[PDB]
Formats: structure tokens, sequence, C-alpha cells
């Protein structure tokens, strides 16, 4: 038992609801959050900046200190951070940038990175700013996680179209 509230099941460990993942952090304070980071990690904006501008820009400092040591992520990967005020642990993870013009093919390997951890909240990986389609953003995650994950939609439009049209 979790203490994470209001989510409909999708399948035997994935969960999905309308919300606002800072709201839904900082009420549960999970484990492990995932953001939706590129490699350079500059939060400026989608859920990254949203993350960020919650914990009054501390996940910037602390992860501009991680980029001048180790340098830039790869598209597919991901770091452990702090969660600052909102989660024990930030997950960054990279999903490919369609904006970017990435191969959608990496949203599979960066969504294995939710598999080393054993519960999280987390957005749809690709999605909004960085251009993928949602529902396949979903397909990919329920195909790929095999450990709990809680996700987080924004748009309500967004999720009850994510929810009708699942298989
Ligand atoms: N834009 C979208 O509808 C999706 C991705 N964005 C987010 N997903 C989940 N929690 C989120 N909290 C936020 C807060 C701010 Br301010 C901006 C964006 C998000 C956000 C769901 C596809
Ligand atoms: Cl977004």
């Amino acid at each position: 038992v979790n203490s994470f509230s209001g989510y409909l099941k999708l399948t035997d460990n994935v969960y999905i609801k309308n919300a606002d993942i800072v709201e839904e952090a900082k009420k549960v304070k999970p484990t492990v959050v995932v953001n939706a980071a590129n490699v350079y990690l500059k939060h400026g904006g989608g859920v990254a900046g949203a993350l960020n501008k919650a914990t009054n820009n501390a996940m910037q400092v602390e992860s501009d200190d991680y980029i001048a040591t180790n340098g830039p992520l790869k598209v597919g990967g991901s770091c452990v951070l702090s969660g600052h005020n909102l989660a024990k642990h930030c997950l960054h993870v990279v999903g490919p940038n369609v904006n970017k013009g990435e191969d959608i093919q990496l949203l599979k390997s960066a969504y294995e990175n939710f598999n080393q951890h054993e519960v999280l909240l987390a957005p749809l990986l690709s999605a909004g700013i960085f251009g993928a389609d949602p529902i396949h953003s979903l397909r990919v995650c329920v195909d790929t996680v095999r450990t709990n994950v809680y996700l987080a939609v924004f748009d309500k439009n967004l999720y009850d179209k994510l929810v009708s049209s699942f298989l």
C-alpha cells in the first residue's frame, strides 16, 4: 500500500491521474519524482521548468554543478539527483525531443530508466513541448516499465483522451 490517491489503474503496474505533477509531488512526497529533462539539465519550461520553479531554482543550481562535473546526459539516459522539497530523489530522464529531430525509438530506452526504481511519480516522457504523441508515449510506458508508475497528466482534455483510447 502507498499514498497515491485518485488514480485510474491501467495495468498491473501503471496508474494514471489528471494532476499537476508539482502539486502531486508536494502532497505525496514520493521516493522518486521523474523530471522531463534535457541533456543539459536546463530546466526552462514544460514539466522541468515547473518542477525547478517549485524548488526555488535549487534544482537548477544542483543540475549546473552536475553538468560541470559530468557533462551532458545522453538522449534516452538519466541521472538521480535530489528531490529537494518535492521528493526524496528526482530521476532526470531525457526522452527524445521531436522538435529537435531526435529518434522516437529512444523513447523506449528513456522509459527503461524507470525500472531501476520500485515506485515513481512521473509525467509522460517526450509529451508536451517535447513534441511526441502522448498516446504513443503511454503505450511505450505500459510496454516498457515493469515497476510501479503513477503518471500525472496536467491537461484534463488529454487525460480523458488517453483513458478513452487506451487498449
Ligand atoms: N503539457 C501536458 O499536457 C503534458 C506534460 N506536462 C505536464 N505533465 C504533468 N504534470 C505537469 N505539471 C506541469 C506544470 C506546468 Br506549469 C507545465 C507542465 C506540466 C506538466 C501532459 C502531457
Ligand atoms: Cl509540457
